C-alpha cells in the first residue's frame, strides 16, 4: 500500500512532516511534560477519523496508556469544535492501560487481533498510539539498567510495533517524556517538542529542516 498521511491540525507541523504523520512508520514525539506531545496525540486521534480531503484516513484508533493521560473529554472538545460527532469519534478509539512493561508487550499482540477484525470494515485501524512508551521500561529496572533484559524487551516491543505499522498500513504514534528517561531511537521519524515563547510549542526533526510552531487550542493544535 502507498503511504497515507494524517494531518496534525497545524499547517506548519504538517509541512515539517511532509504532509502529516505517515502510515507504515513509527513516529516518536518527545519532550518535557506539557511540550504538546499529549495534545498532539489526542488531536491525531480525531484528525485520522476525517476523510483524506480534510487530512484524515477514515480510520479507527487504538490507544495504549502507560501513565493515565487519555482524556475522553479532550477528544470530545476537539471533535465538537471541529466538524465531528463526538459519539462516533470516541466509539472508534479503543483504549487500554498497560499495567507494566510485560502487559504492555501483550497489549500490542492483542491489538493485532482487533486490527485484523477491523481490516475489512469501513473504519480499519489507521492510528495506534502508545503514550509514554518507555515509562515502565524505565521504572522497573532502577539499579539494574545494564541488565540485557530491559534492552531486549524494549527492542522486541518496538519491532512488534514496526511490524504492525508496515503489515497493516497503520501510523504508529508514540510519545516519550524527558536525565534517566529512555527514548524510542528506533522510531522511523523522531520529533523533539519544547515550550517556546508566548505559549507556543516548537517542533524540530531529529534526523538522527527548520522548525514548526503551533498552539494548543480548542481544536487540539493549530498554527
Amino acid at each position: 500500500a502507498t503511504i497515507g498521511r494524517i494531518s496534525t491540525g497545524s499547517k506548519s507541523l504538517d509541512k515539517l512532516l511532509g504532509g502529516g504523520i505517515e502510515t507504515q512508520a513509527i513516529t516518536e514525539v518527545f519532550g518535557e511534560f506539557g511540550s504538546g506531545k499529549t495534545q498532539l496525540a489526542h488531536t491525531l486521534a480525531v484528525m485520522v477519523q476525517l476523510p483524506p480531503e480534510e487530512g484524515g484516513l477514515n480510520g479507527s484508533v487504538m490507544w495504549i496508556d502507560t501513565e493515565n493521560t487519555f482524556r475522553p473529554e479532550r477528544i470530545r472538545e476537539i471533535a465538537q469544535n471541529r466538524g465531528l460527532d463526538p459519539d462516533e469519534v470516541l466509539k472508534h478509539i479503543a483504549y487500554a492501560r498497560a499495567f507494566n512493561s510485560n502487559h504492555q508487550m501483550l497489549l500490542v499482540q492483542q491489538a493485532e487481533d482487533m486490527i485484523k477484525e477491523l481490516l475489512n470494515t469501513d473504519r480499519p485501524v489507521k492510528l495506534l498510539i502508545v503514550d509514554s512508551l518507555t515509562s515502565h521500561f524505565r521504572s522497573e529496572y532502577i539499579g539494574r539498567g545494564a541488565l540485557a533484559e530491559r534492552q531486549q524487551k524494549l527492542a522486541k516491543h518496538l519491532a512488534d510495533l514496526h511490524r504492525l505499522a508496515n503489515l497493516y498500513d497503520i501510523a504508529v504514534f508514540v510519545t516519550n517524556q524527558v536525565g534517566g528517561h529512555i527514548l524510542a531511537h528506533s522510531a522511523t521519524l523522531r520529533v523533539y517538542l519544547r515550550k517556546g515563547k508566548g505559549g507556543k510549542r516548537i517542533a524540530r526533526l531529529i534526523d538522527a529542516e527548520g522548525e514548526a510552531v503551533f498552539s494548543i487550542t480548542e481544536k487540539g493544535i493549530e498554527d
